[PDB]
């Protein structure tokens, strides 16, 4: 029973402000989430929330609510 | 019973402010989350929250709420 | 029963301020979370919260709420 529950059981003014980023570069190479392999059997990539990538990559108020992820890999049975 | 529960059972003004980043570089290479391997059997990458990458990578108010992640890998049975 | 529970059971004004970062470099190479291996059997990377990477990488008010992560790897049975 490999489960994963999450409850934001909320019952009951926002004036946050700003966010500012600046960038000035010459050369840039970025790899966010890379899976490189050779001679494997299984490969999984469960993205529940977000994935944000780049020389300028911001993530504001990204995952509100309830993030739930089950993940099961393998579980072989060759007995007897 | 490999579970993982999380409850933000909230019942009941925000004036945070700012955030500022600045950057000026010449060469830049970034790898956020890399999985490199050779001759394996299983490879998993469960992203529950976020993944933010880059020469300028910010993450503001990212994972509110309830973050829940189950993760099971393996569990072989070849007995008798 | 490999579980991991977390409850932010909150029942019931914010004027934090600012945050400031500055950067001026010539060469930069960063690796956030790298898993390099050879001749293994299993590889897992459960990200519950966030992962922020870069020559300028900030993380403000990242994981509120309840962070929950189960993680089970292995558990082989070849007896008798």
């Amino acid at each position: 029973g490999v489960v994963a529950a999450a409850e934001k059981t909320k019952q009951g003014k926002t004036k946050e402000g700003v966010l500012y980023v600046g960038s000035k570069t010459k050369e840039g190479v970025v790899h966010g989430v890379a899976t490189v392999a050779e001679k494997t059997k299984e490969q999984v990539t469960n993205v529940g929330g977000a994935v944000v990538t780049g020389v300028t990559a911001v993530a504001q108020k990204t995952v509100e609510g309830a993030g739930s992820i089950a993940a099961a890999t393998g579980f072989v049975k060759k007995d007897q």
